[PDB]
């Protein structure tokens, strides 16, 4: 049936549309391939930590899999599974693999909660037609706000044997002349003292973060959507995944949806209308259903700048091996809340998450999620045979990126007399994994493939909203941009548009 506004996923990008359509009044459906997470499994809880995965950790996998760095130590705990709708989804693509979030909140599920704006000086570089104000007065606030930032308590971090790991990696960056910042998160961190005083449930301090968290985390489904259901005008559709958009006749649009069970068999396929369609399925998702329209003639006025700009985000994973003398805890807190901050704005910056290492025991290893600035970026193209929007990217695209870890991990090296680990992933010499990301960008960028609020080119009443807008680079972990941006974007369509 017909329904005034349509919204494709339940991401950031979604969940801030939702929610101010529904305050405006405006009947909305969502539609979201994945499950709502509320139902207890069998250990009653509603996810797997990553110390005991099943099937819920994986989106229609046969296996789970190590989180990145951890392979030596979790592996032994990784069984085969039932391909199932569980939350974390592998995408791979010839010489790159996307990890994203499937569910009701995407990527908020799973993801490691770090709340971080954009250097405003590099916001300015990569988004000239935006005006940087409005963002940093106005809507980067807003965001924070509504996803329920906080931030640690210092003497907490301090003394408590969590956040060991992190206090290692920032007296060793700071021999190299490194400054480390703390970064903000939508985790609890008052919940989080209170689980190593051993007063309610663990999460963070239960190796829980990359399959979900059953405590403690205010993903999406808490915060925007909660909101957005409240408003009484917004409905959300699980296991319904978006196949194809077409304009109608009178210029409104029409969906074909298939209704999955969680064993990804086929129930039904709708069609469903609107007026206002919104696309919030991701980097990935937005612009495969975009690139696939434009090219079998279902939105054949789209401009070829729907596919381009992609980019991973600079993120390239490494690891040190601290000396004995600098054991980093068999007990790590599973959010980040230190970073080094080595960017600026030149081609050598780098953003370097200190991440934690999940393995229940000392290892001595420092992990880090550098996030870099690499101008290459890749093409989303669509293959007519698999009826696939496939992505063209090459490993040796990330070279800059490399590059630009190393030399910072180098230092860091040569200051205290370390060096790289080489055998976390995989059973090649590899201190650098360049094949992974974390966080897509682009895809439908901003002022490109859409106008500068996101309205897609070529058609009316259509508009991205998530990551895919922005061009493949941001210099801090994403979200909280792709949020404040979408608040910006919504707050002109509904004055203007709707
Ligand atoms: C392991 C990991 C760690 C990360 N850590 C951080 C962090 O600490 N801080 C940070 O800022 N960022 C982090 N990120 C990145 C962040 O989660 C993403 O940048 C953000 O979720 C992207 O938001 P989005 O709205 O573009 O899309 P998503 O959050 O990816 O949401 C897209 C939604 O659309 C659904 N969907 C896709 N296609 C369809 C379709 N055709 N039909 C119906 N539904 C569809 C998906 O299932 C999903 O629920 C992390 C991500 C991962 C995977």
């Amino acid at each position: 049936g017909y329904v005034p506004a349509v919204v494709i996923g339940t991401g950031y990008g979604a969940a801030v549309s939702a929610l101010r359509l529904g305050e405006a009044g405006v009947q909305t459906l969502m539609l979201e391939m994945g499950q709502l997470w509320n139902q207890p499994g069998p250990d009653g809880n509603i996810f797997c930590g990553m110390l005991n995965p099943d099937k819920r950790s994986s989106w229609f996998k046969n296996r789970t899999e190590a989180p990145l760095g951890s392979f030596l130590w979790l592996d032994v705990v990784n069984r085969n599974i039932d391909p199932y709708a569980g939350v974390l989804d592998r995408v791979n693509y010839d010489q790159m693999s996307v990890y994203v979030g499937r569910g009701v909140g995407g990527g908020s599920l799973v993801n490691g909660g770090m709340a971080v704006e954009p250097k405003r000086s590099y916001f300015e570089e990569i988004l000239p037609r935006v005006d940087s104000s409005e963002m940093y007065d106005r809507y980067f606030p807003r965001a924070n706000s509504m996803l329920r930032v906080n931030h640690i308590d210092t003497k907490w971090f301090e003394d408590t044997e969590w956040y060991k790991f992190a206090r290692v990696s920032r007296e060793q960056a700071g021999k190299a002349g490194l400054g480390t910042v703390f970064v903000p998160n939508v985790y609890d961190f008052g919940y989080m003292q209170r689980e190593a005083a051993g007063e309610v449930p663990k999460s963070a301090l239960a190796t829980e973060v990359i399959y979900g968290n059953n405590h403690g985390k205010q993903s999406l489904d808490k915060t925007y959507l909660a909101a957005a259901l409240g408003t009484g005008k917004v409905t959300i559709q699980t296991l319904h995944q978006v196949k194809t958009i077409r304009q109608t006749k009178d210029g409104g649009y029409a969906l074909t949806v298939e209704q999955k069970d969680t064993d990804g068999k086929l129930l039904a396929t709708k069609e469903i209308s609107c007026r206002y369609l919104f696309l919030g399925a991701g980097s990935l998702g937005s612009t495969e259903l975009l690139v696939r329209a434009r090219d079998t003639g279902t939105l054949p006025n789209l401009n070829s700048e729907v596919g381009a700009g992609w980019g991973p985000n600079g993120n390239i994973m490494t690891a040190r091996a601290n000396h004995m003398w600098n054991p980093t805890g068999a007990h790590q807190s599973s959010i980040p809340a230190l970073g080094i901050d080595a960017w600026d704005n030149s081609d050598s910056s780098v953003f370097a998450e200190i991440a934690p290492m999940p393995a229940g025991l000392e290892t001595w290893v420092s992990l880090y999620l550098a996030i870099t600035k690499n101008p290459q970026r890749g093409t989303f193209v669509y293959d007519a045979a698999t009826d696939r929007a496939k992505l063209n990217w090459t490993r040796d695209q990330n070279a800059p990126a490399v590059n630009a870890a190393k030399a910072l991990f180098d230092r860091i090296n040569k200051a205290n007399g370390t060096i790289y680990r080489y055998d976390l992933f995989g059973t090649q010499l590899k201190a650098f994994a360049d094949d992974f990301c974390y966080h897509p960008l682009g895809g439908c960028v901003l002022g490109k493939a859409t106008d500068d609020y996101g309205r897609v080119a070529g058609y009316k009443n259509l508009y991205v909203t998530d990551g895919s807008l922005i061009p493949g680079s941001v210099g801090v972990n994403p979200f909280v941009t792709i949020t404040a941006l979408a608040e910006r974007n919504v707050e002109r369509i509904i004055k203007q548009d709707v």
